[PDB]
């Protein structure tokens, strides 16, 4: 269970960089 | 402990974004 | 270890963050 635990912690990282993205368009 | 988990991994991706934002525009 | 489950979530999360900063940059 321990590399399944990494994908969704490197999964949710991968969702936050695109919220970072997106709240930077909403800016723009 | 579930949500604290996947809430810092959306954090440190939206972190993570940030500063390389920053250091993008250190190139130009 | 709740200390360390953090951590890997902070290092997966910027894992993930990386992998899309370079993946978008792929598309252009
Ligand atoms: C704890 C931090 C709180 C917010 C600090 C805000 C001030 C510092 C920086 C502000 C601007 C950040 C913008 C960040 C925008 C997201 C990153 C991005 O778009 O990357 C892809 C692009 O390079 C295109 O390939």
């Amino acid at each position: 269970p321990e590399l399944l635990f990494i994908l969704v912690a490197i999964l949710g990282g991968l969702f936050g960089a695109i919220v970072a993205f997106l709240l930077a368009l909403r800016r723009l």
